[PDB]
């Protein structure tokens, strides 16, 4: 009877209206910390540096641009000296610092892959530790670790040091991304739980505008990293004023902490008269009524559904985190491309929400996945000469993939049974990062063909679109109470 206690205290009060906002506010930096390898590691035009022995020194070809590989040893040798980088729009990037051009092109993808690997470990470890040490302590440690491991990456003189710092930053960001939702969902009542779930996605979607504005404000990559990682100290400094969740305290076994927290919340809300009436015996009278991960195995009913949902999550995450990167080559400047990409998610979600409830869950998911797959696959045949339909197809695919996540989140949440739902959500979110890790590894194959990664990015959603026809439709149907009554 925790719900009746929340309604007795006041439910949605001033304390919630302060705490949920002060917790969701730092999430605006998700886009800045995630999709940074478009601005901080841009590749400008470059050519070989001639030796200091002196225009006609380079083997220019393909309509006369200088060749960055050969150098005309006689007035056919590798460079091994250095390069001259343009400084008209990119004064300093990663490839400018350590000369990561023409011989070490894959190390950018390697650093991105390491940052993506550093997400699963952080999510697993800190999600395991949060249910043992408490949400507020883990949030405090995350706030500290993010700033400490982010502000030192701008002064890294070597590449592996920067990679390790970015991996630890990805650890901290994965931890905070899980723990913000975990702490925010608990305090809200049963009838307003779904309202705050969509609100956090709105905050995540708004980060691209801030990222574009900050990137336009400072071109220099060290100052960019410092300015992005700076506000985490100011976020950490007031983090000691949060109140621990009463549900975790009650499930732990200590009820005096729940009584003290409820009384304190009554003082903040101004309803201390109900808090005085609230005592120990009513918690022992109303909360008297207050599943392994391997149960998916050796049970075909759960395993058959789990395999398909994991495949869908993997395919959607792979397509999204492959499309969002490599913004260069579109002709339009990346600053405009960022805001145009950020301005497409809202109408796509608006269309998708009505499409789900007007047609069906599975038909909407199939339509979104098939449309995204064919739209990405169409991009691989039209040449470089055009400059409008490429951007149109890219933004349509990005918005449609965002709608695909918006559909599959509610589909996965509603489809699973009640008891196994939490670990199903956790395993689905875990599987939704393997594709993100793999996407730089398959993007590394751009050397062989200039459109093979683009062909790969379109084939997986197309293949997974026809996979969805193997699931029952659960629109306007009761949720499965257990496995015994799960037949349709």
């Amino acid at each position: 009877a925790f719900n009746d206690l929340l309604q007795q205290v006041g439910g949605v009060g001033r304390f919630q209206q302060i705490q949920v906002t002060l917790v969701v506010l730092p999430l605006l930096l998700m886009a800045s910390h995630n999709t940074l390898q478009n601005f901080t590691a841009a590749i400008p035009t470059h050519h070989c540096r001639p030796p200091a022995d002196a225009e006609v020194w380079l083997p220019r070809d393909r309509q006369g641009q200088p060749e960055s590989c050969l150098r005309f040893t006689s007035p056919t040798e590798p460079c091994t000296d250095g390069w001259i980088y343009d400084n008209s729009t990119f004064p300093s990037t990663i490839v400018t610092e350590w000369d990561l051009v023409c011989s070490h092109r894959a190390l950018r993808q390697l650093a991105q892959s390491l940052y993506m690997v550093g997400v699963l470990l952080g999510a697993m470890v800190f999600g395991y530790l949060a249910d043992r040490l408490g949400r507020r302590k883990v949030l405090i440690l995350n706030y500290l670790q993010t700033a400490v491991s982010g502000t030192c990456a701008a002064f890294a003189p070597n590449f592996p040091i920067y990679c390790a710092f970015r991996l630890l930053s990805g650890m901290a960001l994965a931890g905070i991304s899980l723990n913000c939702m975990t702490l925010n969902v608990e305090w809200m009542p049963i009838h307003t739980r779904a309202c705050v779930g969509t609100l956090i996605g709105y905050v995540y979607s708004l980060g691209q505008f801030l990222l574009a504005g900050v990137a336009y404000a400072v071109p220099h990559w060290r100052h960019l990293q410092l300015l992005v990682s700076a506000p985490f100290f100011a976020f950490f400094i007031y983090s000691w004023f949060f109140i621990e969740s009463a549900r975790w305290h009650s499930s732990s076994g200590r009820l005096d902490l729940t009584l003290r927290a409820l009384q304190r919340v009554a003082r903040i809300n101004g309803k201390r008269e109900e808090g005085a009436k609230l005592s120990m015996e009513v918690l022992r009278a109303s909360l008297q009524k207050e599943a392994s991960a391997m149960e998916l195995l050796r049970c075909p009913t759960l395993r058959h559904l789990f395999l398909c949902l994991s495949m869908l999550w993997f395919a959607t995450s792979f397509a999204y985190y492959g499309l969002v990167m490599d913004l260069q080559g579109f002709g339009v400047s990346i600053y405009l491309i960022q805001v145009i990409f950020g301005a497409v998610d809202l109408p796509a979600k608006l269309v998708g929400f009505l499409v789900i409830n007007s047609l069906g869950r599975r038909p909407a998911q199939m339509a979104a996945l098939l449309l995204a797959g064919i739209c990405i696959l169409l991009n691989g045949v039209i040449p470089q000469d055009q400059s409008i339909v490429r951007t149109s197809l890219a933004v349509l695919g990005k918005g449609c993939l965002a709608a695909s996540f918006n559909c599959i989140f509610l589909y996965t949440g509603e489809l699973y049974p009640t008891m196994i739902r939490q670990t199903g959500m956790g395993m689905g979110s875990t599987m939704a990062r393997v594709g993100s890790i793999v996407s730089p590894l398959v993007s590394m194959t751009a050397e062989l063909y200039p459109s093979m990664p683009l062909f790969i990015y379109g084939a997986v959603p197309v293949a997974a679109s026809a996979v969805t026809v193997l699931l029952p439709e659960t629109l306007g149907q009761p949720l499965p109470d257990t496995v015994q009554d799960l037949e349709s």
